[PDB]
């Protein structure tokens, strides 16, 4: 016997705000008039391809919200040159550096296979000699300049391409992906917590919703939820097409309609292929197969209109329990 949710609402989604919307909604200055309202809008609608660029800058914490057009200038001067100045750490870098420096040629390595491996048939990375996956390698040799503790790990390359491809910019790709690596840091750690943290709250959510289904899984073994790693790891670039994340990812960013957003969109897609799991008599093996064909498979739209309506009937809920109260942000 547990907490009683209510009936779920239906989530009705908007048009993509406009680079004209967009415009509009800033004043002389160069400032961004109403925050909160343009960040339900993109949260909404998503955001136009050519508004995407500009905005995401503002989305990833390049750009703050409050900051004028000559901050802003004056900001990517000095973002330019500490780029650069990180870029000629590493470029400069001999054949005998490397070899005693062992953590360094190990980035390195890592890099160089991630990176041939990074969405090959994309147009910006198509093909050994295009310029696009240089920039790849360039920024991610970088970033292990500007954090060596973290360096490279793998599938960090996956939160970079969609980055890289928007701002085309190196050194605005970089920050971009800095800000971006902020809230991603402990995923990548040595001992993970926080992929560990993020099954844990996953797994709680679960339990709220269906603890039939979650009763099921601790049958089968796959009480903690492995079969999520892949997307949470890299917030699901491996389930969509590029198209399909540039918008997923907009959303997120805005960090409505709570926190850990991202949790209800594993629970979105969970309960769709609930009956099917629990049907077929799904081990952990069918579940992870079933689960890793479901790429390229699902529906953005569909998608982010029942996480949605998840939330919205969690936060309504009087009796929500104070674990799930944390993990949306009510506290």
């Amino acid at each position: 016997t547990r907490i009683d949710l209510g009936e779920r609402p239906v989530v009705q989604r908007r048009e993509p705000v406009s680079l004209e919307e967009w415009t509009k909604n800033i004043d002389s200055e160069g400032r961004i008039l109403n925050v909160d309202n343009m960040k339900q809008m993109i949260f909404r609608g998503g955001l136009s391809h050519a508004l995407r660029k500009q905005a995401w800058k503002f989305l990833l914490g390049y750009f703050p919200w409050d900051s004028t057009k000559e901050e802003r200038t004056e900001l990517q001067k000095q973002k330019t040159d500490e780029y650069f100045r990180m870029k000629l750490q590493w470029k400069s870098v001999s054949e005998e550096q490397e070899k005693r420096n062992s953590r360094l040629r190990d980035y390195r390595s890592l890099i160089e296979k991630d990176v041939n491996r990074t969405d090959r048939t994309n147009k910006f990375y198509e093909g050994q000699d295009n310029p696009g996956l240089i920039l790849l390698h360039d920024i991610l040799m970088t970033y292990c300049m500007y954090d060596f503790d973290l360096g490279y790990v793998q599938g960090m390359s996956d939160l970079l391409s969609p980055v890289l491809y928007v701002m085309e910019n190196e050194v605005d790709a970089f920050w971009c992906f800095a800000s971006y690596m902020d809230q991603m840091h402990q995923n990548f750690e040595e001992q993970m917590q926080g992929m560990k943290t993020q099954l844990i709250q996953l797994s709680t959510l679960l339990r709220l919703l269906d603890s039939g289904f979650c009763s099921y899984l601790e049958s089968q073994d796959s009480g903690y939820l492995y079969f999520c790693f892949r997307w949470l790891l890299i917030r699901f670039k491996r389930e969509f097409s590029f198209l399909d994340i540039l918008r997923l990812w907009e959303v997120m960013w805005t960090e409505l309609p709570c926190k850990n957003f991202h949790l209800l969109l594993c629970c979105a897609i969970l309960e769709s292929e609930k009956q099917q799991i629990m049907e077929k008599h799904y081990g952990f093996n069918e579940i992870l197969k079933h689960i890793n064909e479901l790429s390229m498979k699902i529906d953005v739209e569909d998608v982010l209109c029942k996480a949605e309506a998840i939330s919205l009937q969690m936060v309504k809920c009087k009796e929500l329990p104070q674990a799930v109260c944390e993990i949306l942000g009510l506290q």
